[PDB]
């Protein structure tokens, strides 16, 4: 009896609550329970914030009611329209798990910040190493996170049982893994006061450390090796990170996001529609639950009671030439594919 539903990244492209809420029936009718929502990332933080001063009475609101922030020229969901879309997912049984993403991809919690506080506060939380990622050393970047986090857990409220701390692609350039156990497992314990859960991306899941974390972390594991182009990169990383069956044997939870067959990454073209309406018969077609190392099914799971579910991602990247409308009309397909295929 699985966990199963959308990602949906609402920080590179924008969706209006209406097509939230036709996500959110899709996910409901097709026998699914979750939506995790990626609304923080490099290009913008895609809700209303106290702490960021990011306020829908500061905001210019277009006809179709989304809120703009004029420093940032970026949408918003205000905090009605957050407490209406809430509502609408409580009754339809469909938990809402925020993913406030580090300590990578949240360059525009930065941007907020600087405006907010000022450029040398936030070089201060930073890391002295990279310029792209907070200092998970730093007591107070520490701090300042779980600030953050409650004001996010208290925004999603009742409606969440989970909370993503995110922990993708970060430390490319640099050895962080040690202290990142250190950080995540702070946040995990954060969390667990909160009355909340864990979830986490399996990034930072590695041989020489990850049975240090936290074993009630529940990871979403969308690729063993980040999916490089460099095969001596994917080669590292195959021996160094862990795989999702090492993660089961020593008992975590574990949601398989492959990202081969379950990330769409929507493109406005002439094939698009044709391509998404494939792409959930190609899911029908070739994709289990157990196959979680992109195409490869040598590795396959066989025994998957013990995976814990499944999502599809919609990432936002590329859909600057599409409507929120439009990307949610054509992955309909390929969403109840993916629910229907986890739950059986």
């Amino acid at each position: 009896t699985k966990q199963t539903g959308l990602m949906l990244d609402i920080a590179r492209h924008f969706y209006s609550p209406e097509v939230i809420k036709s996500f959110i029936d899709t996910i409901s009718l097709s026998g699914g329970n979750f939506l995790h929502l990626h609304f923080s990332d490099h290009e913008n933080y895609a809700i209303e914030s106290h702490l960021l001063n990011q306020r829908a009475e500061n905001a210019v609101q277009g006809k179709d009611g989304i809120y703009i922030n004029p420093y940032t020229g970026k949408p918003f969901l205000s905090y009605r329209q957050l407490d209406d879309i809430k509502a609408y997912a409580k009754a339809k049984g469909i938990e809402l798990i925020p993913e406030l993403d580090s300590p990578n991809h949240m360059t525009a919690i930065f941007k907020l910040v600087q405006k907010d506080r000022g450029v040398k506060y936030l070089q201060g939380l930073k890391s002295r190493q990279v310029d792209d990622e907070i200092d998970i050393t730093n007591a107070d970047s520490i701090t300042f996170m779980q600030s953050l986090m409650s004001e996010v857990i208290d925004i999603f409220g009742d409606t969440s049982q989970h909370f993503h701390i995110g922990g993708d692609e970060f430390g490319y350039s640099v050895e962080s893994n040690h202290e990142f156990i250190t950080y995540a497992n702070k946040l995990s314990y954060f969390l667990e006061k909160k009355g909340l859960k864990t979830r986490m991306w399996n990034d930072g899941l590695i041989k020489n450390t990850f049975e240090q974390i936290n074993p009630n972390i529940e990871i979403t594991y969308w690729s063993y090796d980040g999916d490089t182009q460099d095969k001596n990169e994917a080669a590292e990383r195959r021996d160094m990170r862990v795989s999702l069956p090492e993660l089961l044997a020593k008992g975590f939870t574990v949601l398989n996001y492959n990202s081969y067959y379950l990330y769409i990454v929507p493109k406005a073209s002439p094939t698009f529609s044709q391509d998404a309406a494939f792409a959930a018969k190609d899911v029908i077609k070739n994709w289990d639950l157990g196959v979680w190392d992109g195409r490869n099914t040598k590795n396959r799971v066989q025994n998957t009671h013990e995976i814990a579910g499944a999502a599809l991602s919609i990432w936002g990247e590329d859909a600057k030439a599409l409507k929120d409308e439009t990307i949610q009309k054509n992955t309909k397909s390929l969403l109840e594919a993916v629910i229907h295929k986890t739950n059986g």
